[PDB]
């Protein structure tokens, strides 16, 4: 059976007193939810510390949104793994759209953080996702296949989560269509060598739609942007049914 | 008088265990540095709760190395104004050429971070600087007036820093002659409506050719790299003399 995992993406939200607050209403809404299920809240750096005090021995774990591909160096910035690994947190989200959008992300500067991450031992969620105009041209199985096969050269299939995320479906309200993101993820397991690996769904996720999305056979997880900022919504995706 | 800076850019350098370590070294090396120069250590996001601890009542302030232009959003793996002034830093490095060389940073961007940062009293230092082509194309003077003009757009002069930091002295040990420095950070003031701003000179500056840099007329301070990653180099620049 896949490892489920329902991972919360903060992006640029929550001080560290926010983040605190976050935390006094979140933990006791999943403490029943099904102990198999991985429950991730990737926030930013200023947060990871104090976060890791107040989650240690608990069944939450933290993801940073980003690192770099070399273990030091001149890269003004950035933050590197040992950086994170001194902290003790378990996953770094890699390849994000926003940074491919932005901040200079190539499909290869991707596979290379995922290669840094896995390295330190932390447990790399790489994004992959097509473009609007590139889903209407036709091109998602050849746009998505290409970021695979570039984002997982070297990388250790058994530690490795991929989240597919439709660019036009992030932050929009435009959910992909739970059956075509199924169809889509299907594509993408059958690129990988080892098929146990933990792909999710993001885009637009939120309460209503959780429950039908995990219901998709090929669905193992959900990467949750703006549902994930307020307990109770992140609970509810946390306590998706069945 | 202009105000002299000081500033240690460690790039993506130390844990939080190695920059302990580091301030260990280095309190007790500029405890008697003249107290008109301030002192300022740029450290990566993960290292600025720890180190602002450390230095409660001290001399030494602190600084980030980049913050992102809008209050929150949907920019993953970046980091906001709100998340630096909640841990009290003063500073922030702001369009370093690594960010626009390798993160996708422009001359707008820059400008907006700037912007940001300054609205929520921090100190912006505002990095410029040509590439090598453009330095051996004689076209220094108008790139560095293009990025001052575009990176000043709508900023308070009266809470500003600028680092001229001629990108092929970066890191390489071909440290900008300092009466070219002068020279060119002597354009830049012309370029101001505030003539007080303190600019700096970036790029191989080291314990042995501070003290020559730092004469020249124009020149208010330093953005030091490899140099300021240990205490003793980093202190003699602090402590650079006539
Ligand atoms: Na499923
Ligand atoms: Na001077």
């Amino acid at each position: 059976m896949r490892k489920i995992i329902i991972a919360g993406n903060w992006k640029m939200h929550k001080t560290q007193a926010e983040a605190q607050a976050f935390l006094q209403g979140f933990k006791p809404l999943i403490e029943d939810a099904a102990e198999s299920r991985e429950v991730v809240l990737c926030v930013p750096f200023t947060d990871l510390s104090g976060m890791s005090q107040q989650l240690h021995g608990g069944r939450v774990r933290l993801g940073a949104q980003n690192v770099h591909w070399e273990a030091s160096g001149a890269y003004t910035g950035e933050i590197s793994a040992a950086m994170l690994t001194e902290i003790g947190i378990h996953y770094v989200v890699i390849g994000h759209s926003e940074r491919r959008q932005y901040f200079g992300e190539t499909d290869e500067t991707a596979n290379l953080r995922v290669l840094a991450a896995q390295k330190a031992g932390l447990i790399p969620i790489l994004c992959v996702g097509e473009s609007k105009a590139q889903r209407d041209a036709g091109e998602t199985e050849q746009v998505i296949v290409d970021q695979v096969k570039k984002g997982l050269v070297n990388v250790d299939q058994s530690n490795l989560v991929i989240a597919y995320e439709p660019i036009w479906a992030i932050g929009t309200g435009d959910t992909c269509a739970a059956t075509e993101a199924n169809r889509v993820i299907g594509l993408i397991r059958e690129q990988l060598t080892n098929s146990q690996v933990t792909i999710q769904y993001g885009g637009s996720v939120n309460a209503n739609n959780v429950d039908e999305i995990m219901a998709q056979p090929e669905i193992d997880g959900a990467l949750v942007g703006g549902a994930s900022l307020e307990p109770q919504s992140f609970a509810r995706i946390v306590n998706f049914q069945p």
